[PDB]
């Protein structure tokens, strides 16, 4: 075929019922994730090709960066609750991997303050039970699919993108092939 299990994607040996339609995992410590976000704009190009009515979900993971890694998952929970994903994603990546000015929860907080979220609003979210359960959700979804690596994308809790099996000679071609694969998997 043109799309083959084990080539552009793999199939989960045990599928996850009730999973989000398009599910993406990342870490702000993850170098390919930085590329995926900053250089390739994967999430965005996948969305542009997804059919009408498909929701896109993106979660942070704990297994990179130890203590700060967990801080970052709670902060991403705060970002999701407040709806400010688009204003903090880039400074968080650059703060962790480019400038290396993020070393503590307080430095993570600074990124949100500088992005214009009010201190009081951030600290209130940070400590809220709604954020606690959003953390729980992020962990549960990663736990459900055996997750040991990022970046990772899952479609309908049954298919996992396999970017290793696509060509990287051209960055634009890589992205399109990636997005088309998600669309194909979506329609399956």
């Amino acid at each position: 075929a043109q799309y083959e299990d084990g080539k552009q994607y793999t199939t989960l040996e045990k599928p996850v019922a009730g999973a989000p339609q398009v599910l993406e995992f990342f870490s702000f410590f993850c170098p390919h994730c930085y590329q995926f976000e900053e250089v390739l704009h994967i999430s965005d190009n996948v969305k542009k090709k997804l059919p009408e009515g498909v929701k896109m979900t993106k979660y942070h993971v704990n297994f990179m960066g130890g203590d700060l890694g967990k801080d970052l998952t709670q902060a991403w929970a705060v970002a999701m609750a407040l709806g400010v994903e688009d204003k903090v994603t880039v400074p968080l990546f650059e703060g962790v991997q480019k400038t290396q000015t993020i070393r503590s929860a307080s430095d993570i907080r600074d990124v949100f303050i500088n992005a214009g979220i009010k201190g009081e609003e951030y600290d209130a979210a940070w400590n809220s039970f709604v954020v606690k359960s959003l953390v729980a959700q992020q962990e549960k979804a990663a736990a459900d699919v055996q997750l040991r690596g990022v970046p990772a994308m899952f479609v309908n809790g049954k298919y996992q993108l396999n970017p290793q099996g696509m060509d990287t000679s051209n960055m634009d071609v890589f992205v399109q092939q990636y997005a088309d694969t998600v669309k194909y998997l979506s329609e399956k």
